[PDB]
C-alpha cells in the first residue's frame, strides 16, 4: 500500500491520473520522481522547467554541478540526484526528442531506467515538447516497466484520450 490517490489503474503495475506532476509530487513526497531530462540537464522547460521552478532552482544548481563533473548523459540513459523538496530521489531520464531528430527506438531504452526502482511518479516520456505521440509513449511504457508507475498527465484532453484509446 502507497499514498498514491484518484489513480486509475491500468495494467498490473501501471497507473495513471491528469495531474500536475509538480502539485503531485509536492503532496505525495515519493520515494522517486522522473524528470523528462535532457543530456545537458537544462531544465529550460516542459516537465523540467517546471519541476525545477519548484525547487527554486536548486535542481538546476545541482545539474550544472553534476554535468561539470560527468557530461552529459545519453538519449535513453539517467541519472539520480536528489528530489529536493519535492521527493527523496529525482530520476532524470532522457527520452528521444523528436524535435531534434532522436530516434524513437531509444524510447523503450529510456523506459528500461525505471525498472531500477520499485514505485515512481512519473510523465510520459517523450511526451509534450519531446514531440513524440503520448499514445505510443503509454504504449512502450506498459510493456518495458515492470515496477510499479504512477503516471501524471498535465493535459486533461491527453488524459481522456489516453484512457479512452488503451488497449
Ligand atoms: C503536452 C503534454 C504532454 C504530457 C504532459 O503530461 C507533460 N507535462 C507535465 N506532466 C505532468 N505534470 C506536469 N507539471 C508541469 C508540467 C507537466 C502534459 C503536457
Ligand atoms: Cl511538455
Amino acid at each position: 500500500v502507497n499514498s498514491f490517490s484518484g489513480y486509475l489503474k491500468l495494467t498490473d503495475n501501471v497507473y495513471i491520473k491528469n495531474a500536475d506532476i509538480v502539485e503531485e509530487a509536492k503532496k505525495v513526497k515519493p520515494t522517486v520522481v522522473v524528470n523528462a531530462a535532457n543530456v545537458y540537464l537544462k531544465h529550460g522547460g516542459g516537465v523540467a522547467g517546471a519541476l525545477n521552478k519548484a525547487t527554486n532552482n536548486a535542481m538546476q544548481v545541482e545539474s550544472d554541478d553534476y554535468i561539470a563533473t560527468n557530461g552529459p548523459l545519453k538519449v535513453g540513459g539517467s541519472c539520480v540526484l536528489s528530489g529536493h523538496n519535492l521527493a527523496k530521489h529525482c530520476l532524470h531520464v532522457v527520452g528521444p526528442n523528436v524535435n531534434k531528430g532522436e530516434d524513437i527506438q531509444l524510447l523503450k531504452s529510456a523506459y528500461e531506467n525505471f525498472n531500477q526502482h520499485e514505485v515512481l511518479l512519473a510523465p510520459l516520456l517523450s511526451a509534450g515538447i519531446f514531440g513524440a505521440d503520448p499514445i505510443h509513449s503509454l504504449r512502450v511504457c506498459v510493456d518495458t516497466v515492470r515496477t510499479n508507475v504512477y503516471l501524471a498527465v498535465f493535459d486533461k484532453n491527453l488524459y481522456d484520450k489516453l484512457v479512452s484509446s488503451f488497449l
